[PDB]
């Protein structure tokens, strides 16, 4: 009775802890709202390709699916800003070609789980979703494509059926989530680069592209057919205030948006063949950020992964961030006394990194788009770096500590604010950094930072 779990949502993280919890004994039942994508091609994800980072290879390493994920992955060496007028700048975004990240298909590492759970001995139950929970009488209900429902006995209910969780709409009924909701203005739309337009425009097949534009921009990831696909994020509506302002709404045909993306993107628009279908026929995406007081009743269920704590896509650590947990809630499933311990454990040590992430991925989109090289600001980054070369235990880019790290979420951000806090002082009334005395300054850093260790 002891290791009985019932699963949610076969997406990212409910597959990972299935595999994880089957594999060490556990009788894993999980079960899918969609029909098996490995053998049926059901609706459109939530985006195509994903940015697998330390975090989330990690999880999957442990898992023993690093391999086999990182097969058809396409690295990712930097960003590369493109600005008209200005050539291609490509900022690195490590020292070598160890400190990378990777463009994966998130089907692709889908149907990889899924066949890694299975092979543990999970029972995955597709074309069956959870539509209620009685957590009184220990129940939950399922229902067929059909409308036919199932009524299941359940021990420990593990919800990590993504963004909007049944079984978080099940928890907040009998309980209060302390739920507060943080609309993103952004909406999505992805459109595609062929693998002859990329190699005509002669497009670096190894980075993350990216078109600045303030309070709009586009993203492009490589694809293992040489192929790229592109992301805009736009406001869904202009505001009372600025109506002129591109939005969503704007953009009323497929015409519309050619003229925009000529007008706004132009260098970018002419490697976007199919702009008017792809505008038309793939669907304007959703983001949001929900933060939840609580992500658990009793020992009886917890919410895992998006479910848990939705977030804006800006870091490209969501995924990342959900495999990362579902490591943590198996070890504490596997260690505790007993499942109310286990829960309660798990939240306590994951509520914190979660915030943090949310934070940092909200700030990531000022980073990528509306970034405004302000000339304190570009000084401020200089010293930095000298910083980090002279302290490398101490000093080190949020995004390196967030992206290459496994140092907890809120720790990463913590030391972050130690760093922007001396940068900002050590800058202060200094026009350049032959007026400030280094050597002062690093006494600072290891006066306010204590050092890491990879041991
Ligand atoms: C455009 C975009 C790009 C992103 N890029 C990145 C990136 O580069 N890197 C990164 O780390 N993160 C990224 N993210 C975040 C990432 O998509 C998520 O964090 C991640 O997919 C969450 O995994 P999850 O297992 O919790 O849920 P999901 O992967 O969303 O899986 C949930 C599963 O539950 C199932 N389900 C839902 N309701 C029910 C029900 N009632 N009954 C049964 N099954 C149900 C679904 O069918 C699905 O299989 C991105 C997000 C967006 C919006
Ligand atoms: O700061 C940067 O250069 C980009 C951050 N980022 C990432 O690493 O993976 C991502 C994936 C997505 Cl979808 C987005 Cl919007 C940003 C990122």
């Amino acid at each position: 009775n002891a290791r009985q779990v019932t699963i949610i949502g076969a997406g990212l993280a409910g597959t990972l802890v299935a595999r994880l919890l089957a594999r060490n004994g556990w009788q894993v039942n999980l079960f899918e709202r969609r029909p098996d994508p490995r053998i049926e091609t059901g609706a459109r994800g939530r985006s195509i390709n994903l940015a697998l980072a330390e975090r989330g290879a990690h999880a999957l390493r442990l898992a023993g699916l690093e391999r086999e994920v990182l097969a058809e992955a396409v690295m990712m060496r930097g960003r590369m800003v493109h600005v008209p007028g200005t050539p291609p700048n490509l900022q690195p975004y490590g020292r070598d070609d160890s400190e990378v990240i990777w463009s994966i298909n998130r089907d692709r590492l889908n149907r990889i789980l899924l066949d890694g759970a299975e092979a543990a001995g999970a029972s995955i139950h597709f074309n069956l979703g959870l539509d209620s929970v009685d957590f009184a009488r220990q129940r939950l209900t399922l229902s067929n494509v059909s409308g036919e429902r199932l009524e299941k006995r359940f021990h420990l209910l593990i919800g990590a059926d993504g963004c909007n969780s049944a079984v978080r709409q099940a928890m907040a009924s009998v309980v209060d989530l302390g739920e507060h909701l943080e609309t993103q203005p952004h909406g999505y739309k992805e459109l595609q680069i062929t693998p002859e337009a990329s190699a005509q425009f002669n497009l670096e097949p190894n980075a993350l592209h990216i078109w600045p534009h303030g309070d709009y921009m586009c993203i492009a990831l490589p694809n293992l057919d040489r192929s790229f696909t592109v992301t805009l994020f736009l406001h869904h509506q202009s505001p009372a205030a600025q109506p002129a302002s591109p939005s969503f709404a704007q953009l009323v045909d497929g015409h519309a948006a050619r003229r925009f993306f000529q007008r706004q993107f132009p260098d970018l628009s002419p490697m976007l063949d199919s702009l008017e279908q792809d505008f038309e026929h793939h669907p304007t995406g959703k983001l949001a950020t929900l933060r939840l007081t609580t992500w658990h009743v009793g020992g009886q269920a917890v919410l895992l992964g998006d479910a848990a704590h939705p977030m804006v896509p800006f870091h490209g650590q969501g995924m990342n961030c959900a495999l990362e947990d579902a490591v943590a809630l198996a070890e504490h499933l596997q260690s505790a006394a007993d499942n109310a311990s286990a829960l309660a454990a798990f939240t306590a040590q994951r509520q914190p990194d979660a915030l943090a992430i949310q934070a940092m991925a909200l700030e990531n989109y000022v980073e990528m788009s509306s970034k405004v090289a302000s000339p304190t600001y570009l000084l401020e980054r200089e010293l930095g770096q000298i910083m980090a070369q002279r302290q490398p235990t101490r000093f080190i880019p949020r995004y390196s500590m967030v992206t290459f790290s496994r140092l907890p979420y809120a720790q990463a951000m913590a030391r972050g604010q130690i760093q922007e806090q001396l940068l900002k002082f050590a800058v202060a009334n200094h026009s350049d950094l032959t007026s400030i005395n280094l050597d002062a300054v690093e006494h600072e850093v290891t006066r306010c930072l204590p050092p890491l260790s990879h041991l």
